[PDB]
């Protein structure tokens, strides 16, 4: 298997290039020497391709024969707290996000948003959290790429525990071995997160769990996308379960993982 926005084919077999960003490069470097080393794609350093910097990553699809892929965005919160400060002091009115909001729900915007034809990023991202499962379950399905070539990103209103279960039910297509392997992996990831020095000291926002399986029953799960993962002020740590309140920088990451494990455990007994 192979993946090939921000991605480019690598020179070397089994690798992929992702546009380098400073938060993400800092994170992947730290993760290679963390408990979470095996839970993330291998990071091999940075390369230049036509004057641009790329992260050299493990292509997670490379082991698989016609991979099925599900991207699950983790956390009750999907934006940095500084976005709220910027939206109050010096707001950037996003005409595009008003349109994207209008497209999903023409009646979601306020009187004033309608008049602006524009919303703030945090307002848009909080709305996306509330009509998806992000706010109540601490994760949401972002998309699926199936082995039949078909892909879907039509999950913005996938919200209830039972709606999420039905997406995973269709994704695994009755393969008990794949589901057992996903649950074993998620249990071991949760154990690793609970002991990780990196995880206790970082606010993990905008990251995904990438589920990958094939018709040969190979199955894996990795954490990806550390573009918005930021170190806490030294000596401060998060519990990753307690509710977010502006200033505490809580992400609900483990509330999301606990709920996700519960849903797959439910599916396995159906
Ligand atoms: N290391 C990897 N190997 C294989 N596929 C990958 C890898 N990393 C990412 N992908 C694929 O690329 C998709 C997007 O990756 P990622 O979320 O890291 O990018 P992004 O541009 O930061 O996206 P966004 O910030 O909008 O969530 C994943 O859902 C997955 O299909
Ligand atoms: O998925 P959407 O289109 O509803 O919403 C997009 C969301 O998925 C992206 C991932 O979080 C988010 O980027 P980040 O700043 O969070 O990395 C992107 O913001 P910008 O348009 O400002 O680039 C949103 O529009
Ligand atoms: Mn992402």
């Amino acid at each position: 298997g192979s993946h090939m926005g921000s991605f480019k084919a690598a020179g070397t077999s089994g690798l992929i290039l992702k546009r380098c960003s400073e938060p993400e490069r800092y994170c992947l470097a730290r993760l290679m020497a963390d408990a979470l080393r095996g839970c993330v794609p291998a990071f091999h350093g940075v390369v230049e391709r036509d004057g641009e910097s790329y992260l050299q990553l493990q292509d997670l699809l490379d082991g698989f024969d016609g991979p099925c892929v599900l991207d699950c965005k983790m956390g009750v919160r999907t934006y940095l707290e500084e976005e709220l400060t910027k939206a109050r002091e010096r707001p950037k009115l996003r005409k595009d996000m008003y349109k994207k909001m209008l497209a999903v729900d023409p009646e979601a915007p306020t009187e004033e948003e309608h008049a602006q034809r524009a919303v703030t990023k945090p307002r848009y991202m909080q709305w996306r959290e509330g009509i998806s499962s992000s706010t109540t379950l601490g994760f949401r399905i972002e998309g699926i790429k199936k082995a039949d070539g078909s892909c879907s990103t039509d999950f913005k209103t996938t919200r209830s525990r039972e709606q999420v279960l039905r997406v995973f039910e269709e994704f695994v297509q009755g393969d008990e071995e794949v589901l057992r392997r996903y649950l074993n992996r998620l249990q071991q990831i949760r154990d690793t997160l609970e002991v990780s020095e990196f995880f206790r000291r970082h606010e993990v926002i905008g990251s995904s769990l990438l589920f990958v399986h094939d018709h040969c029953h190979r199955a894996g799960v990795w954490l990806i996308d550390f573009g918005k993962t930021t170190p806490l002020p030294d000596g401060q740590i998060l519990d990753h379960r307690r509710p977010w309140e502006e200033g505490n920088r809580e992400d609900g990451y483990l509330l999301g993982l606990d709920n996700l494990i519960g849903i797959l455990a439910s599916l396995a007994e159906r």
